[PDB]
């Protein structure tokens, strides 16, 4: 039995066991109990907390790679941004601050994260509030400590 | 070690890049098919059996290792998720053609014709230069089937 | 002692009990209590639905694949197909809809199969319709929701 | 990083094949053995048993821990199931002759003779390059006599 | 025997130096280029993706390999870090100018404009010929902007 | 799986363990548990304890160069100087005698560093003294056996 | 092919050379130099980076290869070795001068002043004209510093 | 890793490994573990038996010139030589017999060593006895068969 934390878009975790530690991205979307397998996106949550899109028939050894926790989530289209420079692809539509500061690696209560828009002012994205990723361009993201 | 790659755009027009590094990073790549801002550009590795992996501007990719000699690299800032054939597949840019697509089924796009496959419905033919937009609510279902006279 | 659950063509359960926790092909057949061996096929029911075909002489550890339930049935040839993307064998020349809707791991009642034609319309499998599978070509099926 | 196994057709004809993955899916083994549509082939391994495992389009398969080098790749929509010498077999086209058989027992087929043993009936004998039709009704029986002087 | 490269100043005002050696060190560079004492200047391989990399004086590079043809040597006491486009670079000098900085982004400088990114703040452009003090507290971030009319 | 001792400032050592042989230096700083990737400098040190720094996106193969210590800290700036002769940067405006002997591979007991000013007189930096690496020209020590 | 190269002696004195063969021995340019016995002379090319490499009399030197155009021959028993602006040299005679000493250090000897450098102790200037006994226990590490007043 | 052996005054070899095959002259002593490095002499050992000083910034293609043998001493001032005509290079003002038969590629054992002085006698020297080689002049050895 192989312990993974199969993550959603909120970052909430559900531990799965596989039977298998080299599975398909069928094999970890069945074992989340998703349906149809088709309707969802798997992406492998990287040690720095990069996020690795995986194909349904792309094998994938959690082991060699050091990974221990999957996202899994309906998704038809990937939004590409960047949080602290790290290059990311989300599944949602939405993403909220907190997800973000998350991903960033921070303390979300500590720090605040902005759009940070070269040449004009930068806008905030509250813990809470869903930011449309379907905005025109590649959002950049940063966090900022909260003093 | 001068590597040479294949750089193919949204259109499958190729570009021959050499690369100083067998191993380059997706900026690396980027830079080197002579795209900026980088950070506005999309790169997956082409796999030998026609998968598009994506790659991060800081992901080390070993070509000889993967046996990865053709890159995409196109301007993107949204993935589309679609099937060809039924393989796992994503497109940097919101319009694809079917002679993509019957190309990225491995398939001679003259003998061939792709649809859109609509589970109880009909199907949807996508003509070779027909611009197909893969922005439709749901995930895009697409089968090529031998045209008896090549058209 | 391992309890597995052994399937017919109707997927119709008997509970066998067994000695042995890897077992060949030929004693599941002859502890399900069906003779003669070579007559009938084997097929472990995996995890994610997949049948995978065991051989009268090829050990099989249920517990290290976590296979319980097993699908014996009297076959002398396997008809190919795909429910919902998955490569499947079926050891009779017929399969009916709601055993397809089984098979895709759907609600049959909530849900509805097609046998899906590229180009041309779809047909609609009825819960009870017995599907040919002899027929030319690999079947394609595929379950829609039915709203 | 190659790692090389031979693929062989319905005839029995070989093809080299390098992968870039010792545990290839049965996916990427038709996609590099240059077969389409990917869905129309059934892929078999050929263990070093003689036994032919059929394998499926996502199942991983790592080819060094079984130990093999040789695999099956046909069109197939359906697969006949028979026995030679004893061996739980599949084969993914409905012909299948002689010489093939007598290949799958491991014998010399110059030297034997394979027979479809029909149970208190004549057999009937099989032809080294007769193709044998596997659709008929019942698992088919062959088996190997020498063909001794 | 000759290999040449173009070595550049912290202006960016270039000089073509033949080496007899296509894998020098750091020292003979800055020989090779008339710079004294070689203790007080940088040297910086300027490569193909417009990445600064520091030489040391003992340190042997393979311009060939590395597809170098450009350096950068300039007297520097201390490197200040700062990043253009989110490239890692550092400067052997105190002040960068825009155009300076729109050149290592590989960018048009007449096409563009170069902001000084403050999160959560407003932004401080800089002009092609100011000179930018990067000894302000804090690792500078500049991005650049199409000067689309 | 590689493990490396990455140093910061003071030369305290932490063991870290990489899942790649050929890190890059961000992926160096995400392991180190350091945060904004963006305000670290990352120094690999060399067998001959000359330190190469390394960018957040420049691959380092740590068996090819034989670099098993890596060097990360806070840095805005990096700082110029010679030890023994050796052509060096330090991250920190401040570096010790201590630290110095360290780099010079001497036995720091057993040695004395100076600041060697030609024509003038030379100034000992002692064990805990804090020198300022921000001074005006480029720092030179030389480290004498302390007879 | 006369091969012109400038032979300098251990006060920095040059005279010009025209050799037959582009790749001398180190005999052969000890020979034209006009000194004998060859067996007491140690020749050093003077490399572009000033930098002295002491050359045998049987070892062959591509002029042409290295950039070499200065040549030093010096009668020689014995070579010393000594550190100038961090540079390792060797010096064939017990004797340098100042101006020579910053001659090696490729700067201006009018506008600098070389000094030994003397770890933790004070430092030693040589003037100009001084001659310095190389001859001194230790390896003698020669610093030059810009000298304010040209005087 | 690169072998080269590195011999002292005696002639006794230590085996060193090498990450660079072209080193500098302050590599081979770092490595070779002698410091301070601006008190050693670093003497590639060519095939032809003839000792090549390189300086400590001097790059050195071990590979291209067939070098694998290195001679690292202390040393401030180097003696001039010839032993059976060969030009020589001595870092330590002493070297004993056995050392000049070894150079000169002969026996030791079966061969005798002489200081060879025109017109007047020619002192031999032992096996261990250590010559100085800072009498005046330039020293001329030639090595007899020892019937
Ligand atoms: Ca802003
Ligand atoms: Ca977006
Ligand atoms: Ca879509
Ligand atoms: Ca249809
Ligand atoms: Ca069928
Ligand atoms: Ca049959
Ligand atoms: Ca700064
Ligand atoms: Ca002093
Ligand atoms: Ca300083
Ligand atoms: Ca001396
Ligand atoms: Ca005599
Ligand atoms: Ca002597």
């Amino acid at each position: 039995r192989v312990a993974v934390q199969v993550f959603d878009e909120n970052l909430n975790a559900k531990d799965v066991h596989l039977t298998d530690p080299v599975p398909t991205g069928r094999q970890i979307i069945k074992a989340a109990g998703k349906h149809p397998v088709d309707d969802y996106a798997v992406l492998a949550w990287m040690p720095d907390n990069a996020l690795r899109p995986l194909h349904l028939d792309e094998t994938f050894d959690l082991r060699q790679h050091g990974v221990e926790r999957i996202l899994v989530a309906p998704s038809d289209t990937l939004y590409r941004f960047f949080i602290d420079g790290q290059d990311q692809e989300w599944p949602v539509r939405g993403i909220t601050g907190v997800v973000l500061k998350t991903l960033a690696g921070v303390d979300p209560a500590a720090f605040e994260v902005f759009l940070v828009i070269p040449g004009d002012d930068d806008i905030r994205v509250e813990d809470h509030e869903l930011f449309d990723l379907a905005r025109k361009g590649v959002e950049h993201f940063q966090t900022v400590k909260r003093k």
